[PDB]
Protein backbone atom coordinates (compact mmCIF):
# COMPACT_ATOMS: atom_id res chain seq x y z
CA UNK A 1 0.00 0.00 0.00
CA UNK A 2 0.45 4.09 0.27
CA UNK A 3 -0.04 4.98 4.07
CA UNK A 4 -0.42 8.63 4.40
CA UNK A 5 0.14 9.71 8.71
CA UNK A 6 -2.81 11.41 9.97
CA UNK A 7 -3.14 8.34 12.21
CA UNK A 8 -0.58 6.12 13.28
CA UNK A 9 0.70 3.49 10.86
CA UNK A 10 -0.32 0.63 12.93
CA UNK A 11 -0.54 -2.97 10.36
CA UNK A 12 -1.47 -6.14 11.32
CA UNK A 13 1.84 -8.89 11.90
CA UNK A 14 2.26 -12.50 12.75
CA UNK A 15 4.82 -14.17 14.57
CA UNK A 16 5.10 -16.94 17.10
CA UNK A 17 2.19 -18.50 14.99
CA UNK A 18 0.01 -15.32 16.79
CA UNK A 19 -1.84 -12.54 14.68
CA UNK A 20 -0.76 -9.04 16.63
CA UNK A 21 -0.63 -5.05 15.11
CA UNK A 22 2.45 -3.55 15.33
CA UNK A 23 3.31 0.29 13.98
CA UNK A 24 5.90 0.82 11.20
CA UNK A 25 8.48 2.74 13.07
CA UNK A 26 11.44 4.60 10.53
CA UNK A 27 12.97 6.08 13.95
CA UNK A 28 13.21 2.80 15.17
CA UNK A 29 16.59 0.81 14.18
CA UNK A 30 15.42 -2.21 15.55
CA UNK A 31 12.10 -3.92 16.05
CA UNK A 32 10.52 -4.60 19.66
CA UNK A 33 7.77 -6.14 20.65
CA UNK A 34 5.97 -7.04 24.06
CA UNK A 35 6.70 -10.10 25.98
CA UNK A 36 5.81 -13.35 24.34
CA UNK A 37 7.29 -17.01 23.31
CA UNK A 38 9.71 -16.85 20.77
CA UNK A 39 12.12 -20.01 19.88
CA UNK A 40 15.89 -20.35 20.17
CA UNK A 41 18.27 -18.72 22.31
CA UNK A 42 18.12 -14.74 23.85
CA UNK A 43 20.51 -13.03 24.82
CA UNK A 44 20.14 -9.69 26.76
CA UNK A 45 20.32 -6.45 25.94
CA UNK A 46 19.70 -2.45 26.61
CA UNK A 47 17.70 -0.14 23.83
CA UNK A 48 17.13 3.60 24.89
CA UNK A 49 14.47 5.93 23.82
CA UNK A 50 13.30 9.13 24.66
CA UNK A 51 12.68 8.29 28.41
CA UNK A 52 15.48 6.46 28.87
CA UNK A 53 16.42 2.70 28.58
CA UNK A 54 14.77 -0.80 28.90
CA UNK A 55 16.05 -4.04 29.02
CA UNK A 56 15.24 -6.61 26.24
CA UNK A 57 15.71 -9.89 25.07
CA UNK A 58 17.50 -10.40 21.45
CA UNK A 59 16.19 -13.24 19.12
CA UNK A 60 17.86 -13.90 16.09
CA UNK A 61 16.54 -15.23 12.62
CA UNK A 62 12.52 -14.95 13.55
CA UNK A 63 10.37 -15.03 11.19
CA UNK A 64 7.87 -12.44 10.60
CA UNK A 65 4.79 -11.52 8.76
CA UNK A 66 4.31 -8.00 8.30
CA UNK A 67 0.84 -6.71 6.55
CA UNK A 68 0.99 -10.26 4.37
CA UNK A 69 4.85 -9.67 3.66
CA UNK A 70 7.71 -12.20 4.95
CA UNK A 71 10.60 -10.87 6.62
CA UNK A 72 13.25 -12.59 8.86
CA UNK A 73 15.52 -11.04 11.32
CA UNK A 74 16.02 -9.57 14.31
CA UNK A 75 13.81 -9.34 17.12
CA UNK A 76 13.97 -7.84 20.68
CA UNK A 77 11.64 -8.28 23.31
CA UNK A 78 10.28 -6.28 26.55
CA UNK A 79 8.32 -3.69 28.23
CA UNK A 80 7.62 -1.45 24.69
CA UNK A 81 3.87 0.05 25.42
CA UNK A 82 3.30 -0.56 21.54
CA UNK A 83 4.92 -3.09 19.31
CA UNK A 84 7.10 -1.60 17.12
CA UNK A 85 8.36 -2.88 13.44
CA UNK A 86 12.28 -0.84 12.66
CA UNK A 87 13.76 -0.24 9.54
CA UNK A 88 15.60 -4.19 10.09
CA UNK A 89 12.42 -5.53 9.19
CA UNK A 90 11.11 -2.91 7.28
CA UNK A 91 13.85 -3.09 4.36
CA UNK A 92 13.04 -6.46 4.06
CA UNK A 93 10.10 -5.64 2.41
CA UNK A 94 10.79 -2.76 0.76
CA UNK A 95 9.03 -0.22 2.73
CA UNK A 96 10.30 3.46 1.53
CA UNK A 97 9.38 6.80 2.91
CA UNK A 98 7.99 9.26 -0.16
CA UNK A 99 6.80 12.87 -0.42
CA UNK B 1 12.11 11.70 -3.20
CA UNK B 2 11.63 7.94 -2.18
CA UNK B 3 13.95 6.94 0.12
CA UNK B 4 14.98 3.20 1.80
CA UNK B 5 15.72 2.50 5.08
CA UNK B 6 18.69 0.88 5.15
CA UNK B 7 20.58 3.87 7.38
CA UNK B 8 18.29 6.42 9.42
CA UNK B 9 16.18 8.83 7.09
CA UNK B 10 17.79 11.75 8.26
CA UNK B 11 16.98 14.97 6.18
CA UNK B 12 17.79 18.93 6.32
CA UNK B 13 16.03 21.01 8.37
CA UNK B 14 16.26 24.98 8.74
CA UNK B 15 14.52 26.92 11.23
CA UNK B 16 14.86 30.99 11.39
CA UNK B 17 18.84 31.14 10.41
CA UNK B 18 19.35 27.44 11.63
CA UNK B 19 20.17 24.24 9.42
CA UNK B 20 19.92 21.14 11.27
CA UNK B 21 19.01 17.44 10.86
CA UNK B 22 16.56 15.44 12.06
CA UNK B 23 15.12 11.61 11.42
CA UNK B 24 11.70 11.61 9.52
CA UNK B 25 9.92 8.97 11.81
CA UNK B 26 6.33 7.74 11.15
CA UNK B 27 6.36 6.22 14.78
CA UNK B 28 6.11 10.15 16.91
CA UNK B 29 3.17 11.70 16.55
CA UNK B 30 5.28 14.54 18.01
CA UNK B 31 8.12 16.77 16.18
CA UNK B 32 10.90 17.19 19.06
CA UNK B 33 14.15 18.63 18.97
CA UNK B 34 17.25 19.54 21.45
CA UNK B 35 17.19 23.21 21.14
CA UNK B 36 16.05 26.23 18.90
CA UNK B 37 17.76 29.82 19.02
CA UNK B 38 16.25 32.41 21.09
CA UNK B 39 12.95 31.14 20.96
CA UNK B 40 10.67 32.52 23.42
CA UNK B 41 8.61 31.53 26.07
CA UNK B 42 7.07 27.65 25.91
CA UNK B 43 4.46 26.09 27.22
CA UNK B 44 4.94 22.77 29.23
CA UNK B 45 4.01 19.48 27.89
CA UNK B 46 4.90 15.87 28.39
CA UNK B 47 5.47 13.45 26.06
CA UNK B 48 6.50 9.76 26.23
CA UNK B 49 8.70 7.03 24.63
CA UNK B 50 10.19 3.97 25.60
CA UNK B 51 11.50 4.28 28.61
CA UNK B 52 9.36 6.90 30.45
CA UNK B 53 8.23 10.67 30.54
CA UNK B 54 9.87 13.62 29.52
CA UNK B 55 9.19 16.87 29.72
CA UNK B 56 9.39 19.27 27.07
CA UNK B 57 8.91 22.89 26.12
CA UNK B 58 6.06 23.35 23.93
CA UNK B 59 6.13 26.25 20.27
CA UNK B 60 3.43 26.98 18.09
CA UNK B 61 3.08 27.88 15.18
CA UNK B 62 7.17 27.43 13.99
CA UNK B 63 7.90 27.81 10.14
CA UNK B 64 10.29 24.88 9.46
CA UNK B 65 11.66 23.68 5.88
CA UNK B 66 11.99 19.40 5.95
CA UNK B 67 13.90 18.55 2.84
CA UNK B 68 12.74 21.58 0.82
CA UNK B 69 9.37 22.01 1.65
CA UNK B 70 7.83 24.00 3.99
CA UNK B 71 5.49 23.57 6.80
CA UNK B 72 3.86 25.46 9.85
CA UNK B 73 2.90 23.98 12.94
CA UNK B 74 4.06 22.82 16.76
CA UNK B 75 7.68 22.18 17.98
CA UNK B 76 8.91 20.73 21.15
CA UNK B 77 12.29 21.31 22.67
CA UNK B 78 13.36 19.08 24.73
CA UNK B 79 15.70 16.01 25.96
CA UNK B 80 15.47 13.82 23.03
CA UNK B 81 18.40 11.33 22.02
CA UNK B 82 18.16 12.85 18.21
CA UNK B 83 15.71 15.40 16.49
CA UNK B 84 12.89 14.25 15.41
CA UNK B 85 9.98 14.88 12.55
CA UNK B 86 7.25 13.14 13.68
CA UNK B 87 3.35 12.77 12.02
CA UNK B 88 2.60 16.46 12.88
CA UNK B 89 4.71 18.08 10.21
CA UNK B 90 5.46 14.70 7.88
CA UNK B 91 1.66 15.21 6.86
CA UNK B 92 2.25 18.74 6.02
CA UNK B 93 5.00 17.90 3.36
CA UNK B 94 2.88 14.81 1.91
CA UNK B 95 4.72 11.79 3.00
CA UNK B 96 3.32 8.48 2.96
CA UNK B 97 5.41 5.06 3.72
CA UNK B 98 4.72 2.65 0.89
CA UNK B 99 5.65 -1.34 0.50
C1 LIG C 1 12.98 8.31 19.88
C2 LIG C 1 13.33 7.51 18.63
C3 LIG C 1 14.62 8.01 17.99
C4 LIG C 1 13.46 6.01 18.89
N1 LIG C 1 12.19 5.33 19.19
C5 LIG C 1 11.31 5.15 18.03
C6 LIG C 1 10.15 6.16 18.04
O1 LIG C 1 9.48 6.10 16.78
C7 LIG C 1 9.18 6.04 19.22
C8 LIG C 1 8.24 4.82 19.08
C9 LIG C 1 7.25 4.83 20.23
C10 LIG C 1 5.88 5.09 20.00
C11 LIG C 1 5.00 5.09 21.06
C12 LIG C 1 5.44 4.84 22.35
C13 LIG C 1 6.80 4.58 22.59
C14 LIG C 1 7.70 4.57 21.53
N2 LIG C 1 8.40 7.28 19.29
C15 LIG C 1 8.42 8.23 20.22
O2 LIG C 1 9.10 8.15 21.24
O3 LIG C 1 7.60 9.28 19.89
C16 LIG C 1 7.46 10.33 20.90
C17 LIG C 1 7.26 11.67 20.16
O4 LIG C 1 5.92 11.60 19.65
C18 LIG C 1 5.14 10.91 20.64
O5 LIG C 1 4.37 9.96 19.98
C19 LIG C 1 4.76 8.65 20.38
C20 LIG C 1 5.51 8.75 21.67
C21 LIG C 1 6.11 10.19 21.61
S1 LIG C 1 12.16 4.20 20.45
O6 LIG C 1 10.81 3.66 20.56
O7 LIG C 1 12.77 4.83 21.62
C22 LIG C 1 13.20 2.81 19.95
C23 LIG C 1 14.59 2.80 20.07
C24 LIG C 1 15.36 1.72 19.59
C25 LIG C 1 14.69 0.65 18.97
N3 LIG C 1 15.42 -0.42 18.49
C26 LIG C 1 13.30 0.66 18.86
C27 LIG C 1 12.55 1.74 19.34
C1 LIG D 1 12.04 -8.77 28.55
C2 LIG D 1 12.41 -9.24 29.96
C3 LIG D 1 11.66 -10.51 30.38
C4 LIG D 1 13.92 -9.30 30.05
N1 LIG D 1 14.50 -9.47 31.39
C5 LIG D 1 14.30 -8.32 32.25
C6 LIG D 1 13.95 -8.63 33.70
O1 LIG D 1 14.35 -7.58 34.58
C7 LIG D 1 12.47 -8.91 33.97
C8 LIG D 1 11.52 -7.68 33.82
C9 LIG D 1 10.09 -8.18 33.86
C10 LIG D 1 9.23 -7.78 34.89
C11 LIG D 1 7.91 -8.26 34.89
C12 LIG D 1 7.47 -9.12 33.89
C13 LIG D 1 8.33 -9.52 32.86
C14 LIG D 1 9.63 -9.04 32.86
N2 LIG D 1 12.32 -9.51 35.29
C15 LIG D 1 11.95 -10.81 35.41
O2 LIG D 1 11.95 -11.62 34.49
O3 LIG D 1 11.58 -11.16 36.69
C16 LIG D 1 11.33 -12.56 36.90
C17 LIG D 1 11.49 -12.85 38.39
O4 LIG D 1 10.27 -12.36 38.94
C18 LIG D 1 9.24 -12.93 38.11
O5 LIG D 1 8.16 -12.07 38.08
C19 LIG D 1 8.34 -11.09 37.03
C20 LIG D 1 8.93 -11.95 35.91
C21 LIG D 1 9.85 -12.93 36.67
S1 LIG D 1 16.01 -10.27 31.35
O6 LIG D 1 15.68 -11.20 30.21
O7 LIG D 1 16.27 -10.88 32.65
C22 LIG D 1 17.38 -9.32 30.85
C23 LIG D 1 18.21 -8.86 31.85
C24 LIG D 1 19.08 -7.80 31.51
C25 LIG D 1 19.09 -7.23 30.21
N3 LIG D 1 19.91 -6.20 29.83
C26 LIG D 1 18.20 -7.78 29.30
C27 LIG D 1 17.35 -8.81 29.58
CL1 LIG E 1 17.61 16.46 2.96
CL1 LIG F 1 14.80 33.61 24.19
Amino acid sequence: PQITLWKRPLVTIKIGGQLKEALLDTGADDTVIEEMSLPGRWKPKLIGGIGGFIKVRQYDQIIIEIAGHKAIGTVLVGPTPVNIIGRNLLTQIGATLNF
